[PDB]
């Protein structure tokens, strides 16, 4: 059939949550049988998030295909079957490169390139591209309407608008509306200038998301309703909530859906929202609670372990378990001591690049290990688990990554093209995206997938020395999984443990509310066990 | 002592000559004994006009250094002395380039680039640069107020005049005054909403310059004073002129100088444009005319041969003589013939490239040399008069350019690499910007320059075969100028001719109004020689 | 039967001519059958031009019912058939003073009556009072877009695009594409920004009316088309042109009535230009010239005489003469003498108020009844005419109007409240619009417009004193119409003269480029004949 295109843009302030309402909505259209897909623009400078600190734009999302995006395309998987791969998420820096790689090659036939049409033709090219193929497309413009940096990003769908028609394209618009304690009621006043704002670049809303700390009464949308030119039934009210899964029935009981639908002329039935009431119901309704403690190095933005916080909360639905989440500083454990470290019923290293609270990711995991606290590593927490057990166990004084400690005897954590020994010997480039990982029998991943192999996906440079690694294993560690054809260490357990699991792998990237994950579903599980044994 | 800054910026239409306005100030300051300097801000995504076609953007003005820029620059050499080189010249996509490499690089420290204030750090960088160091800098930015690719230029300068401040800083607005029949009368409405878009980006106008087909009466410019908040000494009336060079007296005959050293408090003598009212006087002065016809391929757009066309003018500067440029299409020679070349006192044929039309420049080249016109050739023209006098007197059958037929037999001008001769022996890269050239004594250039050496600017790849030029040589062909190690053929002469020279460097490049070019002068004087035999 | 909307702005400049684009349109949409009429929002704040300066403004237009307007009414009578009324002109001055009105009436029950919706309310009442009852209304909107004077008016009618719908509303924009010679092309760029600013309030135009002192290439008004994201066939060229009879010709074979029609889902025949393809060929291929000077007081602004103007040059295209109107200054004949009247084939003496430069309106008519030039007086032309007959002719020492001596001792023109003789006997204020007058039998008048009786629009107080009337009369001078129950003097005619009428209504409000007027046909053929003879 013909794609549809509902273009998402935000007013009056930016943390408005576009990529939130966009997910929430696709998740309708698709329980209602359509073929949805969602895409984002930034309109940042840089070429992709892989150079982004975490602790400014928030944890970089890993897709299937190896790509580093934005975080909201974690939020688009949670929410919706359809993949994410790189042509979900493009940056102004990455339209620029690719136009200029054009002019330098002499693409453009010696003509002078200009905003209009060549910076717009290439915005509009890429949607295209991630879009067709579907029914529905959400485009989520990033920033705030008024500002320099995403005119671009609004003259070019406002082309495809005209090109494609108004049978075929939406506009759909949040907005601010505040309230005033002074004035005992909500205002209107800032939509009234935000959406003046899209009509002096030639964009008319078709749709109003009133974001507000309270529901916005029918008499303000009426307000709205006639300011704007759209039906009432068009102006949908979105109030602050405690779940973001309650969105989706929020949305659909004011009819959004039925509204597009009925715009495209798509013929389908009426969405069944039982999997969302689901998983409202299971975590209105939980029989025991834990604390979990979190220990990393990006602590100052909880948003830098956006994915990783959002599965233990998945965790936690598929075992009835309230999770208390605890942010730990790790170089707080370096200063004042393992003190910090207690009434934990559980601990999680999560990845992290650089020395600096490594040396207390070690200590935190000395101390998980010795007393028996359930724990779960990822990337970087995997290292510091495998350093800990060399040190500690094999006896290898100052056992260390080359990332952190380029000279020392024991290497354990290495790149491949610096494996050596404590004699110098040796023997006769990022991993990113989706590989195969075969599970060990006998091991504890083993039972939790239920499955010889799986898939997950990788960030990082950093390998297990397989020349240090037969003497850690003499020592009692466990290797659990392997991958391709160096047999490279994908995950290890330490055995006389309740529950040790250390692993390369970001599993946090593929765990969803509704489906949860293996190894999150069996940590937390883990850990209200830990928290019965203290009667 | 600190430097000043004087932006200037255009509204209404584009076409208002802001880089005649800035030189034409330039001018003015410098005979005041002022360190002036100018510098052109383009929006456009090339990194250079080094891709862009010659009927599109104009010429590809070539500085001393070598750097490909725009053509306002050598309006900037003709009116003051100071030399341009790269930094008085960089567009949008350099700006984007620079800042995309910086960040892949990792210099911005893992930030979040955005076009406030990183876009905006870059091109304050850039206007510092190539300002400090003089006493007043000219900043012409490109396009017209109210557009989005001039944003990030008109916000940076912004930026600019609040840190220096309004005691080192002017802002002047070349604004449209048309006039209306129905009226009788010029409209100040246009520059009414044009200082509003200024005003609304953060900018409020010093000076404004009033374009118009005619004086803006005094009643007028009170009307665009008060609007404006500005004295009335600060409207400038710039009407239609018949000579750019009159465009210097204009504006100090209405103080806008005596305000811009006032602003500035600088103590400085009263300009002294006698060169410029020189230069008037002999324009307007001529003994006789001449008609040189320019035979080229870009003729379809004038402004592709902008420095040769002025160049020829100021030959007749020199001479006295009036000159009538007649603009004729090479490839209307290659199918009418050469009957279209009929009534010239003087043939030129400019540079280019590809084979278009190159057949019918070397029939103009032959016409010219056996019926003793007077001939120019610069670059191609150069290459073009090898291909003849290799042809038709030297017998080499089908002698051409690699760059049009590669596998000819006779390449009497191709690359340096691919030097061969007609058996295929062979011996045992654009060259751009200046250049030491060494004269051969006895020929004409020797003493027209009236120097052993010289110095031209180049742009070019091929050169002429060495392998396959004593064969020239010994049937007639002089060789009047080399250059460098590898001894390659800048200038050659036809002997036995009134005036045939060809060189492969640009010669308009350094010519001025004020001080001519003694080629060019020597070109026009054998033209108007050629008109007087003509009893 | 819908009534539709042409809502007609303008951009980048004022002076674009949008009152003729609107009557010209409307020409080409009435000759294809449609009942049509037009519109003037003026953003001033003055409540009618009855106050404002002739020398300011222009024209004072008078229409049937007696409102003072805005001159563009009288553009749009001489383009449709249909009568200008009160209701067809209105100002911001108007507007606000019907909303204060209804504030201490008490209407507003109380509540806060602000510009949007209690101003913008007020706009649109009276845009679908003056447009129900026709099949397409043009509303044109003075002022240029992206000013705040008419800010109110832009958005009253954009609330009408809503609740009308875009079935029966086009929103046309005139906009200016002036020609850079440095750049040998027109420039579409003040078109953009006008555009834009168009869409920040709420407007997206339908048709683009581009304004240039020459054609506007297909290749730029393809930009303009997809810029503004309407078809190409809405971009219209308008250059400028010598007379603007050619222009309702000009936008038809660009199709832009056709546009329209199909926009608004009308079925009607083509359009039958036939009566203006004659004016266009009289106006082209005149036979003889003449020379007609206008002694007034307001020549200091040629659009104070529009209609006069407009009227004198369609007397040429009955006789095919072309008029070649001087306009001499009153004053002048005061100080420089009767020599300025020299080489006038006709003299025209137009109306006015206040004594300044009346004395040499005096010596005007003498000059012209002593020397056989044909003459016509309006209103004060007229008085003049009265004062220099009761001189001259009657013997009447100073004999003048009480507008400008009160105590003269014949005061041959007065107020009807005033009318005294010589010896201060006595017996035992304005008319506006149309009035019926009665012609007198065997006059010239009665001729010229072969009728018993005329219906003619006034504007003026002071009449012709019928207490001094019967002196004038016996010696020599000859009424030839009179109106209403007081007999009042409309005509005047001087016997033994070639051609000499004076008349208190103003003729020029009647007189159309299709149809003419008897008084200035002959008026104008009368000078042709008094050309020949010298
Ligand atoms: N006139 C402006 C001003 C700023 N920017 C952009 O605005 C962005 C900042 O967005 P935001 O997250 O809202 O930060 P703040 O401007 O500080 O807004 P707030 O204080 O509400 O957080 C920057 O990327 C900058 O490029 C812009 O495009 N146009
Ligand atoms: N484009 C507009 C629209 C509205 N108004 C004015 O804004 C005023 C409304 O004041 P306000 O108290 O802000 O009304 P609301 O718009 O309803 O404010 P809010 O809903 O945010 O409480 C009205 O008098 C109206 O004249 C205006 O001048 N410009
Ligand atoms: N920001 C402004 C400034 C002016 N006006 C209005 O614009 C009108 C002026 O009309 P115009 O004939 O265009 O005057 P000028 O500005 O002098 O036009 P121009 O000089 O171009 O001939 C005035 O009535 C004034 O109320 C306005 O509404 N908005
Ligand atoms: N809203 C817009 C529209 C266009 N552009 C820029 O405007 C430039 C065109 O400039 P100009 O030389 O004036 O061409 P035209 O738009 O065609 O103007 P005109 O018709 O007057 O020549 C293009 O580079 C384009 O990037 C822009 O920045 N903002």
């Amino acid at each position: 059939m013909t794609t549809n295109y509902i273009f998402v843009t935000g007013g009056v302030v930016s943390s408005l949550g576009k990529g939130i309402a966009a997910a929430s909505l696709a998740a309708i259209l698709e329980a209602r049988g359509l073929n949805v897909t969602i895409m984002k623009l930034d309109p940042y400078i840089n070429v992709d998030p892989g150079t982004m600190s975490p602790i400014q734009h928030g944890e970089v999302f890993v897709t299937e295909d190896g790509a580093e995006t934005d975080l909201d395309l974690g939020h688009y998987e949670r929410f919706i079957r359809t993949k994410m791969s790189r042509r979900n998420n493009f940056t102004t820096g990455r339209i620029y490169s690719d136009v200029l790689r054009k002019e330098r090659r002499g693409d453009y036939l010696g003509a002078t390139v200009q905003v209009i049409p060549h910076i717009t033709n290439a915005i509009k090219e890429r949607v295209l591209e991630g879009g067709e193929g579907h029914d529905v497309v959400l485009v989520e413009i990033g920033g705030t309407v008024g500002d320099i940096e995403s005119l671009p990003f609004l003259e070019a769908i406002r082309q495809m608008a005209v090109e494609i028609g108004r049978e075929h394209t939406l506009f759909m618009h949040l907005t601010l509306v505040p309230y005033m304690a002074a004035s005992g009621e909500v205002k209107t006043k800032p939509t009234q200038h935000s959406v003046k704002e899209l009509l002096s670049i030639g964009i008319q809303p078709d749709i109003l998301i009133c974001r507000s700390d309270r529901a916005v009464p029918a008499n303000e949308r009426a307000k709205i309703a006639l300011f704007c030119n759209v039906p009432e039934k068009a102006v949908i009210s979105l109030k602050d909530v405690d779940s973001i899964y309650k969105i989706p029935g929020l949305l659909k009981s004011q009819g959004l859906d039925d509204y597009i639908c009925k715009r495209f002329s798509l013929n389908c039935p009426e969405a069944n929202l039982s999997e969302w009431e689901q998983v409202i119901f299971e975590e209105a309704n939980p029989v025991s609670e834990v604390t979990i403690g979190m220990v990393g190095k990006y602590i100052e933005l909880p948003d830098a372990y956006k994915s990783v916080i959002e599965a233990l909360k998945h965790g936690g639905l598929k075992n009835r378990v309230s999770v208390n989440i605890k942010l730990i500083d790790s170089q707080d454990v370096e200063t004042r001591g393992v003190e910090i470290l207690k009434g934990l019923d559980a601990i999680l290293v999560p990845g992290g690049f650089g020395y600096r609270g490594v040396e207390g990711m070690i200590t935190t995991a000395r101390f998980a290990r010795e007393n028996n606290i359930p724990y779960l590593g990822i990337c970087l927490g995997m290292q510091v688990a495998l350093i800990d057990y060399a040190r500690h166990v094999a006896n290898m004084e100052n056992a260390n990554s080359t990332e952190f400690v380029p000279d020392c005897k024991y290497p354990v954590v290495a790149l491949i093209t610096e494996w050596r020994d404590e004699n110098g010997n040796v023997e006769v480039t990022m991993r990113l995206g989706a590989q195969q990982c075969q599970l060990v029998d006998d091991s504890l991943v083993r039972q939790l997938y239920n499955a010889p192999t799986i898939v997950e996906r990788h960030r990082h440079r950093y390998e297990v020395n397989n020349m240090l690694l037969k003497q850690i294993e003499d020592a009692g560690l466990r290797v659990a999984g392997r991958s391709g054809d160096d047999q490279l260490v994908e995950i290890i357990e330490v055995p006389n443990h309740p529950w040790f699991v250390a692993c390369q792998f970001h599993p946090e990237f593929t765990s969803t509310p509704r489906d949860g994950h293996p190894l999150f579903a069996g940590f937390v599980k883990a850990a209200s066990e830990f928290q019965k044994r203290q009667a």
